[PDB]
């Protein structure tokens, strides 16, 4: 077997990628999944098809490169994380959609689970805030508004997973031989595994109304789960590899020291920190959850942020302003200036933190003058999401004295020269883009090739791993700390006129 | 004589306009001069040149309405204001081009003007700061630096005047008869005029160094000064009003009680309002000026107030961020939505008062939302001329205690209703505008009118005033006060980010 079968299961599509020992992409398929709005808020996923489709991307695969099974050592499975799926262990057929991580029908039932300000009451022991994000209230409505559920639930008739769950429980046979479990950092995801023991909590779960039996077993991300069901397209293949999506992207990158994080930036951003086998609890509001864990080898942890919008910022001036309706990539308009040109951008969401962290909606352009230009704008536009990131960087380092080493990033925008260089500049650490860019997938690869010994282990990974490049700081200091201050300075006085704005 | 010839000698061009008793157009012509900048920040007129044009356009509206010196019964001047002509009064010629009200060449002399009191010296008997728009340090500069000019005034041959005065001079035979006046309007504008006793102030005039021999006879705003030359194209006919520029377009519209005001709108504001034959110094930095003076009667007063970015913000958004390349009349995407969506725009220079009071380059654009489009974004582009014009009349209102009474507006955007509307809403009063749009010159026309007797008096202007349209104040006080004090917050917080702002 030569190649190794990443499954990435995401928001909107499913793609399988063939993989070599070199960590290059060989084959690959991809089918997206209708995004179900039965009302406002409510986002949901038809599981059946997400099989189906994760069934035909396989196959789409394989036939592309001309392999067959006997050409993949392993599969590895790698997943949009948070996605609630509650099916009957008996018919195999699901009691409702899946509840996708962007679905907002559990807030009633968050708060009524915090009580008068609880959003924090489950974090020292999850490591997240009660939102509607996360998967146990989503298990919590499943029950409450199905019929018959929450009794079948009682008899240990239903089963709970995230799809790195589903999918695994469909490729090893489904009501004939499938087998109910997840990784660490998935289950890190629902909100009722306990960072440090790694197990399921009955209180929570009792907290939730939801039985035991619904759970599956927390394994780590890196052994051999199961195997390919006998009349599947991978009959008999090694299926040993899970990570929840941003922690594969984290785990293909090579973030294996202490110190090294893993931005990706799309319309919004998601930065991970790896911080060891030490458990960070955050004091900013930051995410604590597992990175991985391969085989018996301890947990390594991380802190995770996130930045509502970044790529989302050009996309709106495009789109609403009419700004830039002439250029494309709007890189080439920022480089015909030297500077943002006393500019800056206070991106909706951007008070993450000081003083108030308390993220708002509102956000401002300052420091507008007669000469300012689009140009200008485009260059300020980019070093937001650049600034956003280092006040990420900033609350992670103040959290665990752990610092950032070295950040290594994927996403559409990595493509930006003028945004890399100015991140490296403004974080004052080298940045590195990686040769391959779906570092999910690859990560996925990369847990399931150890697990069955294609790659020795993650020593071996770094060998073959190859960037396509790194920048490294080089702005003046001084200039560097001058534009930061003006920026957290707006976002400051931004936060104070929406605290006094009557809308 | 059924007529009365009105003389624009305006910034960027000079015109005729022979009015009859209803106050109608007849006839008009129009021409150009150039400016002139011989260096940075210089800004010149030849006055000459102004000279030769205000007699072809009086000759143009003379010819074009087929009129004779005959059916002239007066002739009204009003003239760009500050703007400073030094002349031989034995040849005529001028020692130096006429420096224009824009030009800052005058910032050094006035700066070591103020020595330790300041730029407000002299702000308590002339209403005026010391800067690079008024007179006095402008013939200050032309002696200190032109040879022989110095020399030639202590003789008693150099003549100093506004552009009303370099006309009527000239108008009037210039070396065979002329005549060398001024009216207490533009006097006002020097610096060198005690606002209470209406004369010339021998102690600034020392102070600036320069003899009184220069200084133009001080008299009202509409009296027989004089009569047209011989061998001009008004022979014996009276020349019996003038009035600055910003003074004409007031009286032109009527402005004759105390709390009428006018707002004039252009790339920038102007705003005049009737204080009657009460004096009012600023406590908010606004100019103290003369209205306007009838003859024997009690001179009336005004409060001014500027504002740098009106009109310029529209154009701003266009050439500059290259918004609204597809509409060239925002007003259409502004009536596209009933509100600004929350967006809120802090155009620079708009801290005219409180907090400080320190107007600034920097501006600002707040309340951004995902859901704000341009469509928002051009109403509060709009809104933002109405809510500064609102904070002058605050200001002016918080000076003197005399409510605005109603608006009288002239300027290209009179066209937009919806910027009427809102701006009738803002100051909860009536907002009219005229049927004839050029007030200066009609204004200059009245005043000389009057003086010959072609109207009565002020009342009889206001029975023949010509009123086009009118707007009444209809949106609800909860949401008038709403929108204002929500910007009057955002200037506050810019000006608050401007002042930590290291540039």
């Amino acid at each position: 077997a030569d190649y190794v079968l990443a499954i990435d299961q995401g928001t909107t599509s499913s793609r399988a990628i063939v993989f070599d020992h070199s960590g290059e992409i060989y084959s690959t398929g991809q089918l997206e999944h209708d995004q179900i709005f039965p009302r406002a808020g409510w986002v949901e996923h038809n599981p059946e098809q997400i099989w189906n489709n994760v069934r035909e991307v396989v196959g789409l695969a394989l036939t592309r490169g001309n392999l067959t099974h006997e050409d993949i050592a392993a599969v590895g499975i790698t997943n949009q994380r948070e996605t609630a799926v509650v099916w009957d262990k008996t018919t195999g057929k699901p009691v409702y959609n899946a509840i996708v991580w962007q679905d907002t029908r559990t807030q009633k039932i968050v708060d009524e689970l915090g009580g008068d300000e609880g959003a924090e009451k489950y974090k020292s022991i999850v490591g997240l805030p009660l939102a509607t994000y996360f998967s146990g209230p989503k298990i919590k409505w499943i029950l409450d508004n199905v019929e018959g559920a929450r009794e079948k639930a009682e008899k240990g008739d239903l089963l709970f997973g995230n799809t790195d769950t589903w999918v695994l429980w469909n490729m090893t046979g489904g009501t004939e031989g499938g087998v109910h479990v997840t990784d660490v950092t998935n289950a890190s995801r629902t909100m009722l595994m306990d960072l440090d023991t790694l197990s399921w909590r009955e209180d929570i779960a009792a907290d939730m109304g939801i039985p035991l039996s619904m759970l599956p077993d927390i394994r780590s991300s890196s052994e051999v789960y199961g195997h390919g069901r006998p009349r599947g397209l991978v009959p008999g293949v090694p299926i040993a590899g899970i990570l929840g999506d941003q922690q594969a992207a984290t785990f293909g990158q090579a973030c294996f020291e202490v110190g090294q994080a893993k931005n990706t930036y799309g319309t919004g951003n998601f930065l991970l920190l790896n911080t060891g086998t030490e458990k960070v609890m955050s004091k900013n509001g930051l995410l604590t959850t597992v990175c991985y864990k391969i085989g018996d080898a301890p947990a390594v942890y991380a802190l995770e942020g996130s930045i509502a919008v970044t790529g989302s910022l050009v996309q709106w001036l495009r789109d609403n302003l009419g700004m830039f309706e002439d250029a494309p990539d709007v890189e080439w308009l920022a480089g015909k200036v030297q500077d943002n040109g006393g500019a800056y951008f206070v991106p909706a969401f951007s008070g993450l933190f000081a003083p108030y962290w308390r993220p708002d909606a509102r956000g401002a352009l300052v420091g507008l003058t007669r000469y300012v230009n689009r140009n200008h704008i485009a260059r300020a536009a980019l070093e937001a999401t650049a600034f956003q990131s280092r006040e990420v960087v900033d609350a992670m380092n103040a959290d665990s004295g752990v610092d950032l080493t070295e950040l290594r990033v994927d996403g559409g925008m990595v493509a930006n020269e003028l945004l890399m260089q100015f991140q490296a500049d403004q974080l004052g650490v080298d940045v590195v883009r990686p040769k391959v860019a779906e570092t999910t997938a690859l990560g996925a690869a990369y847990a399931a090739g150890i697990a069955v010994g294609f790659w020795k282990g993650e020593q071996d990974v770094i060998d073959n791993w190859a960037e396509d490049k790194r920048w490294s700081p080089s702005m003046e200091s001084g200039e560097r700390e001058r534009l930061y201050r003006n920026w957290k300075k707006a976002v400051t006085k931004t936060m104070e006129w929406v605290d006094e704005d009557v809308e």
